[PDB]
């Protein structure tokens, strides 16, 4: 008989799961399964991050009862636990979804080495991607592109992504009975407060594929905002209502599947004949991050400077104070605080806001390497991704794929030709709720008796600017062309 374990580590979703449906078919017992490292936080990960998955744990627990089943949240380290409960629940076939970062391809090839001792079948499908990212290499000649232009060139001659998977059956193969590792008190769904953490999350976004269903929804009740999206021309200073999906975190984690999305944009597509076309489209934001994972992928020390092959070699500075200060929000520019404000509160900024606080950190004003910048985005992003949060930092770094290192966004303009008011700035950082907006940009400019008027004086409530963008952005534009005419 066949009894089978559906191993959730990404892909925290029921539709699209050609895992999941692989698992079910023809099987007696199916175990759901989560791995669970309970000493993870000590050894780097925010609590709105770890309570995001928390809550796309606590749904996908909801949609296996409904269905019957039960979702077992196993304690240890996946090369312990597997072949016990191998054993244990006599296993025949072992079901996961495809994943491509470095410690996945160790931690899964230990796997599959202990499963094949056990007599275990192992079934990875590919889905968290739109296609098998080594087939798009394999069409190429063997490489990946390293430009959008190729890579969508490629694309369009493969043709379109495969479909999403059916749904899975209304009832499910359940687990089996008194089974000692499925344990209910031990396979639980843990807290925040349970894992260690002891400040709550104070993120807007909820974890979870019921979530994730419900904004793409939103998303699609305009179907001429998405016939119509071009990313560069979204405002970065929304925040009541986003401008962009705001579903990074949910294809992060495999809330949503990236197919689905796909598919439901074509549909959108053959019915608006002047929908948006890549790279600005939302079909080419997908491609953005399709394009990301198949280069960093294949590149050795993708997520690095050193040995990178991609990477331009830049003799960043090794400043802490620069680093502390952007890291802490107290730049005294008000955009840039107010963005990293927002990093650390929601763990989401919009696309042009990151690019704000990364040029300022990199190539723009502070000169410190973006793998700093990049170790800051992993702890706090709730959509934190290897391979997307390494290459947007090397891009906005002009270290990879973009080189235009003269385009340097000014930390006060380019907030006020969105927002001259300042809500952004105001709803973040509360303390500059009072400025008049002629000032709340470059609060340093206003007269004392304003600053007392408004409550925040400069260098008691508010800091100073740490550098004068003018001289500093013109030292760095001078290094950075020192550093492209030296890597010849
Ligand atoms: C310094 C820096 C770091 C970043 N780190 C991350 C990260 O860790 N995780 C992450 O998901 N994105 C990252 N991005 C990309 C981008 O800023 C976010 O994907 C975007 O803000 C997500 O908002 P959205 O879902 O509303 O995007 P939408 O515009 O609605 O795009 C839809 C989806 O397309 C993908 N996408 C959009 N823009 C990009 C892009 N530039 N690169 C790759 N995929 C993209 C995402 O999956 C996103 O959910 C980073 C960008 C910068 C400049
Ligand atoms: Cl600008």
């Amino acid at each position: 008989v066949k009894n089978s374990i559906i191993w959730f580590r990404k892909g925290l979703r029921l539709h699209d799961n050609p895992a999941l449906l692989e698992a079910c078919k023809d099987a007696k017992h199916v175990y759901p399964v989560f791995v669970l490292d309970p000493h993870f936080l000590q050894q780097k990960v925010s609590v709105n991050r770890y309570n995001f998955l928390l809550e796309s744990l606590e749904d996908l627990q909801r949609s296996f009862q409904a269905r019957g089943s039960r979702l077992l949240v196993l304690r240890g380290k996946p090369e312990e636990v597997f072949p016990r409960v191998f054993r244990e629940w006599g296993v025949t076939q072992l079901c996961f979804e495809h994943d491509t970062e470095p410690y996945a391809k160790v931690r899964d090839a230990a796997v599959r080495r202990l499963a094949a001792e056990a007599g275990v079948e192992v079934v990875t499908p590919i889905s968290h991607t739109l296609y098998d990212t080594d087939m798009l290499v394999a069409r190429n000649g063997g490489a990946a592109p390293l430009t959008m232009q190729s890579f969508t060139k490629l694309v369009d001659r493969v043709g379109d992504p495969p479909a999403p998977a059916p749904d899975p059956p209304a009832a499910m193969p359940p687990p089996a009975e008194d089974m000692p590792s499925a344990a209910p008190a031990a396979t639980g769904v843990p807290t925040w407060q349970e894992v260690g953490f002891k400040e709550p999350p104070l993120t807007v976004f909820k974890g979870g594929e019921t979530e994730a269903l419900a904004r793409l929804e939103a998303a699609f009740q305009d179907p001429k905002w998405v016939a119509g999206f071009q990313k560069p021309d979204t405002d970065p200073s929304a925040w009541e209502k986003p401008a962009t999906t705001v579903l990074s975190p949910y294809l992060k984690f495999g809330c949503l599947s990236a197919r689905l999305f796909h598919a439901r944009l074509l549909e959108v597509y053959r019915r608006h004949p002047a929908h948006s076309q890549p790279p600005v489209s939302l079909r080419g934001q997908l491609l953005w991050r399709e394009f990301f994972y198949t280069v960093g992928s294949t590149t050795p020390n993708f997520h690095r400077m050193a040995g990178n092959p991609v990477c331009k070699q830049i003799d960043w500075d090794d400043n802490p104070e620069f680093l502390a200060a952007w890291r802490e929000a107290r730049t005294g520019f008000p955009w840039i605080d107010a963005i990293m404000t927002q990093l650390v509160t929601w763990g989401w900024m919009h696309h042009l806001a990151r690019h704000s606080v990364a040029c300022f950190l990199t190539r723009g004003d502070l000169y410190v390497s973006w793998e700093r910048g990049m170790e800051v985005f992993e702890e706090h992003l709730i959509d934190q991704d290897h391979y997307l949060n390494a290459a947007n930092w090397m891009w906005l770094s002009a270290s990879a794929f973009f080189s235009q290192y003269f385009r340097v966004y000014s930390p006060v303009v380019f907030g006020k030709k969105y927002d001259p008011e300042g809500r952004f700035i105001r709803k973040f950082l509360p303390v500059l709720k009072d400025m008049p907006a002629k000032y709340i940009y470059e609060p340093w400019t206003a007269p004392l008796e304003v600053q007392r008027k408004a409550g925040c004086v400069v260098g008691r409530d508010y800091p100073a600017p740490i550098v004068d963008h003018a001289v500093a952005s013109k030292a760095c534009i001078a290094r950075m062309a020192a550093a492209y005419r030296r890597s010849k």
